[PDB]
């Protein structure tokens, strides 16, 4: 095989893959925790030396594998490098997107549930004291996802949240089951424009927010005012790189799978650059101009930063709607906010489930319908772990969405640009390109990028190896045990797929 119908649809599909919850939730938090402008320099650099090259690399690998009827890494890694271990490493191209999808889709169902409740107007009703304004919404969120009073391991999701999660899964399925061109592409051409429009509107509305405590203006200033005292802080660089990986959907095997449906002769250079650029625009210009400026507007910079450090969902699901509730038509404004998050998340969720679907179709020769339904079944079932187990979400997001993507990014780059050959890879990347990659990026891909990632991983491992063993909560061990099981499961499927070939 299936292919993208038009170039536009391809672009919007890829853009739909990248632009998501990571733009309007993760980014604002990351940028706020790291000192605003101080975070932007490493962010941009990371975008130039990591995001772009890896994006092109994944597009290339994707199309390359797609030409031979393989959209997933287990097979592609083998095409690029002949080895059993290459397939084993390729398993991550399925494990990562699957694990991430498990909790990602659940968070997506959250945005949907909130969108509905805010649309219908069922929300907490605040009365000049910040806590008296935020508390109702904190209780609102906690009641929705069933957060425990103290630090208790069990979550008690409301019936509504559960039902909404089912609906979300259904929507994802209804889109995925129609295929690449008919299902994903069609929806992209609608969801994306809608997304951009809503984002712009929100940006403007938020912009107009001004109080005795501050202005959205001050927030934007805080975000775009350079600070170089933080450039000696490794944590900032690590956070920047992590954000780049997450937002561009790098290391998730999603880009590759999407790229495998691009015709062998079609350009991946300009298309890839456009998709990445669109994402960054949606991230720094749109995402960073909504939450932070609003928080700063009402509570000021210091408090806004504190709120950001408080949590990832605290700014998006609590603070912002609480701020909106204090303005005329603030309930409807909250709805637009959660409808935006839902479309952004939906366009991404379908992208991280596709790798699994593509593997079942290509390697196990399953029909699209069956592949989708089973993928949905697996995700839905596994989701109960994230739904009822506290801290499970964070564990999955860490192992898969943080460490895994970087490790996998390094792995894929090493396999493609080193083992498979640098020149053959470069030639494969530039082939059919409407425009050609700057020569300098050849030396960036072959030397700079892998070294940077390697160093990053080394640093990470050092701090984490001791902490892992000494962790008190059982919920995390359960999660670890289960996801390890998923890995074995996928490895087994790859084994079967391998045997069927012979
Ligand atoms: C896992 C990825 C599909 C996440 C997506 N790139 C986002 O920014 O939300
Ligand atoms: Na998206
Ligand atoms: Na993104």
């Amino acid at each position: 095989r299936e292919h993208w119908a038009t170039r536009l649809g391809l672009i919007l599909a890829m853009a739909g893959n990248a632009v998501g919850l990571g733009n309007f939730l993760r980014f604002p938090v990351q940028a706020a925790e790291n000192g605003g402008g101080a975070f932007m320099i490493p962010y941009i650099i990371a975008f130039l030396l990591v995001g772009i090259p890896l994006m092109w690399i994944e597009w290339a690998m994707g199309r390359y594998g797609g030409a031979q009827g393989h959209g997933t890494t287990p097979a592609i890694f083998y095409l690029l490098w002949r080895n059993r271990f290459a397939k084993i490493l390729g398993v991550f191209g399925l494990w990562i997107p699957l694990v991430v999808a498990i909790y990602y889709v659940y968070i997506e169902s959250w945005t949907l549930g909130f969108a509905i409740k805010f649309l219908v107007g069922l929300v907490p009703e605040p009365p000049t004291d910040p806590d008296s304004i935020l508390r109702p919404f904190k209780e609102f969120l906690y009641s929705y996802i069933g957060v425990p009073k103290g630090d208790e391991p069990i979550l008690k999701p409301s019936l509504f949240a559960y039902i909404v999660f089912l609906i979300t899964m259904f929507i994802n399925v209804s889109i995925l089951i129609r295929g690449i061109s008919k299902g994903i592409e069609r929806f992209a051409k609608i969801a994306m424009p809608t997304l951009f429009i809503l984002a712009v509107f929100l940006v403007i509305r938020v912009f107009l927010l001004e109080t005795p405590n501050g202005t959205a203006a001050d927030g934007l200033n805080f975000l775009w005012t350079p600070d170089f005292e933080k450039l000696k802080d490794p944590g900032v660089w690590i956070a920047a790189v992590g954000q780049i990986f997450f937002t561009l959907s790098l290391g998730f095997g999603a880009i590759i799978t999407y790229a495998s449906y691009v015709r062998k002769d079609q350009d991946i250079v300009l298309s890839g650059l456009t998709a990445a650029t669109l994402n960054e625009k949606a991230e720094v210009i749109l995402g960073g101009s909504i939450s932070i400026p609003a928080a700063v507007a009402f509570f000021g910079v210091a408090n806004a930063v504190a709120i950001a450090k408080a949590g990832a969902f605290n700014l998006g699901f609590i603070t912002l709607p609480a701020i909106f509730s204090q303005t005329a038509g603030g309930t409807f404004l909250g709805f637009l906010w959660f409808f935006l998050l839902f479309f952004a998340g939906l366009t991404s969720s379908i992208a991280i489930m596709q790798p699994m679907i593509a593997f079942l179709e290509d390697e196990l020769k399953l029909s699209r319908k069956h592949a989708v339904l089973w993928t949905a079944a697996i995700v839905f079932f596994s989701a109960h772990l994230v739904m009822f187990l506290n801290k499970s979400l964070d564990e999955m997001d860490f192992w898969a969405g943080t460490i895994g993507v970087v490790f996998f990014g390094l792995t894929e780059l090493i396999i493609f640009f080193w083992i498979f050959g640098a020149d053959k890879a470069w030639e494969e990347i530039n082939r059919g390109g409407i425009i050609k990659v700057p020569r300098i990026y050849y030396y960036v891909m072959r030397y700079i990028t892998p070294a940077f990632l390697a160093v990053l991983l080394v640093v990470w491992a050092r701090e984490y190896i001791p902490k892992i063993m000494e962790e008190t909560h059982w919920t995390v061990w359960i999660t670890r045990f289960y996801i390890i099981g998923l890995f074995l499961f996928l490895t087994f499927l790859v084994f079967l797929a391998e045997r069927r070939r012979n």
